[PDB]
């Protein structure tokens, strides 16, 4: 429960520490495609899940609601070759309803994100 709340509303439903840092000012726009590789888990470590696991980035367009709100909004923070963690309180991820079987009902996840580039399509 550190981490500097990265949240609008600043009710630290997303907290993210910087573990190394990037290159540059730039940080991707909304839009812009996005390289990443990551590490992510539940905080009842019963589930795992790795760009790594098939060493392939992984890429998404920034902001459209690809993927959950506390990445668009964490990863918007991000400088190219920044690694950086974040919690996640289930209202910037998947919230009461969940995703069964992966996620559960109000889950807590923690992702390590490095950026590794960002271009705009
Ligand atoms: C709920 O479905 C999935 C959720 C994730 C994982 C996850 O929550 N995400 C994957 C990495 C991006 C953030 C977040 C997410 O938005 O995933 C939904 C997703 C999966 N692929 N995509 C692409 C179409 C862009 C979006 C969890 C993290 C905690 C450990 C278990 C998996 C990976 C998945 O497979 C790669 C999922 O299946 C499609």
């Amino acid at each position: 429960e550190q981490g500097e709340d990265i949240t609008s509303k600043k009710d630290r439903g997303v907290l993210k520490i910087v573990k190394r840092v990037g290159n540059g000012e730039e940080t991707p726009m909304i839009g812009d495609k996005v390289y990443v590789h990551y590490k992510g888990k539940l905080s009842n470590g019963k589930k795992f899940d790795s760009s790594h696991d098939r060493n392939e980035p992984f890429v998404f367009s920034l902001g459209k609601g690809q993927v959950i709100k506390a990445w668009d909004i964490g990863v918007a923070t991000m400088k190219k070759g920044e690694i950086a963690h974040l919690l996640i309180k289930p209202e910037y991820a998947y919230g009461s309803a969940g995703s069964l079987p992966k996620i559960p009902s109000n889950a807590t996840l923690f992702f390590e994100i490095e950026l590794l580039d960002f271009k705009g399509e």
